[PDB]
């Protein structure tokens, strides 16, 4: 179509399970283009569908531009064009850098604001359904030039129909990254007919992302090396069974160092992590509550 024909692909930046991401140039601006082959149409259409949700746009959700198709004369490519963020993922960003207390708050608060907006239902003519991500992880969050985050990779999301309490794709199977799966997802006790259960599972994964950020907070030169949650307990690419034995059976969570109690910002962050990590989903903090807590901390710090 008219958009893909005017875009020049410059570099393949990533190869995921669904599609390949490229840095492209559109009307002289950098854009990110996710390309799927003809046989991945279901995945491409679903992601285009979630990104076109009414009232979805928010400073902390990846800016979607357009879905399109491009025929090179041999095969057709299915495109999803979005805003380009040079830092890339929060995973890449935390591996490369350490952050200040201010930097940590900015990353955590923006992640929570994006999640609170996904989770929020807006009632009306131009109403927005509540949305649950189902695959929140530091590799699915991007860092913007201003040091704030935006949630990306919404292709596995589910949308709620509030009047009937029904989910748009009626999920009957476990999806997402095994390492970040909530205890109720790992042991398959989650009620997949209960939308609030998917919001609660996202909060647990956001808790693990906050732990990743806090390790990289550098105070008086003190900080931890980058690690994925459960790095000390499971192998790389862990199985459901491996995760379940740790999270559900032994009931372990990532370690919270006592030295996070000697700094106010880290203390608040530690308290949030613990309250995201309860085995009972109903006891977890909401994304709005986390946003309110970190907004108060940001104000106190003068960011
Ligand atoms: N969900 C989705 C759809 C289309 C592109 C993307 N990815 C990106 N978007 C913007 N900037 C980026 C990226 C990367 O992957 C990596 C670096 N910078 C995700």
């Amino acid at each position: 179509g008219t958009i893909a024909r005017t875009i020049v692909l410059q570099e393949s930046i990533g190869k995921g399970r669904f599609g390949e991401v490229w840095r492209g140039k559109w009307r002289g601006e950098e854009v990110a283009v996710k390309i799927f082959s003809s046989r991945e149409e279901r995945s491409w259409f679903r992601e285009a569908e979630i990104y076109q949700t009414v009232m979805l746009r928010h400073e902390n959700i990846l800016g979607f531009i357009a879905a399109d198709n491009k025929d090179n004369g041999t095969w057709t490519q299915l495109w999803l064009v979005s805003d380009y963020h040079e830092h890339g993922s929060l995973f890449d960003y935390l591996n490369r850098y350490t952050v200040t207390v201010e930097g940590m708050i900015k990353l955590a608060l923006s992640t929570a604001s994006g999640l609170a907006h996904l989770h929020m239902e807006i009632v009306g003519t131009q109403g927005k359904p509540a949305i649950a991500h189902r695959d929140l992880k530091s590799k699915n969050i991007l860092v913007k030039k201003n040091g704030t985050c935006c949630i990306a990779d919404l292709g596995l999301a589910v949308r709620h129909d509030s009047a009937t309490d029904t989910i748009d794709i009626a999920p009957n199977h476990r999806v997402g990254t095994k390492r970040y799966m909530a205890p109720e997802v790992l042991d398959d006790s989650i009620n997949m007919k209960h939308f609030e259960s998917f919001k609660r599972a996202d909060i647990y994964a956001m808790g693990l992302v906050f732990w990743e950020i806090a390790r990289r907070c550098s105070i008086g030169g003190i900080h931890e090396d980058y690690q994925l949650p459960y790095y000390d307990l499971v192998p790389s690419d862990p199985s459901v069974e491996e995760m379940r034995k740790v999270v559900c059976e032994q009931k372990l969570r990532p370690n919270i160092p006592n030295r996070w109690q000697s700094c106010e910002a880290l203390r608040v962050m530690a308290k949030i992590m613990r309250e995201c990590w309860y085995a009972n989903g109903a006891a977890r903090l909401t994304a709005l509550r986390i946003k309110k807590t970190l907004s108060q901390l940001s104000q106190q710090e003068g960011i």
